[PDB]
């Protein structure tokens, strides 16, 4: 598993200038602040316990925290359902957001990074529309 503090950071690299990240956070889920400190990333965190909360979350996101990017850190309930990641990803790419996902099937969804201990996955024809360049260390 890599860790939230290594995925932020990686984050901050492929989104150098990014200022306040969205996360959607399954309330009924098992288990930022340093990884928020140590990146200077603004991290605003919506929880969600139901199928019918996720849009309600996700727009306040974005209407109250002018979040520049959605970060999903797990999917082992609300948040492994087809029908709330593919919410999540239809709705943050119209609004010209990328995501950030736990696992590949989010990437062939539309999502745009992942990861896996660290080597970084990239869906390149979302990125390359993103704006998003890998540094080429990575």
């Amino acid at each position: 598993e890599v860790t939230p503090i290594q995925q932020l950071f990686l984050i901050k690299e492929l989104k150098p200038g990014i200022a306040r990240i969205g996360v959607i956070w399954d309330k009924n889920a098992a288990n930022l602040q340093r990884a928020s400190a140590a990146t200077g990333i603004k991290v605003v965190v919506a929880e969600v316990a139901s199928l019918q909360e996720v849009a309600p979350q996700f727009r306040t996101l974005l209407r109250d925290h002018q979040v520049e990017a959605l970060w999903v850190l797990e999917e082992s309930g609300l948040l492994g359902q087809a029908a709330a990641r593919s919410f999540l990803i239809k709705n943050a790419t119209q609004a010209g957001m990328p995501v950030f996902a736990p696992s590949e099937t989010w990437l062939k969804e539309g999502a745009c990074v992942t990861w896996r201990k660290i080597r970084l996955v990239v869906n390149k024809a979302v990125a390359e529309a993103m704006g998003i360049t890998i540094p080429a260390k990575y």
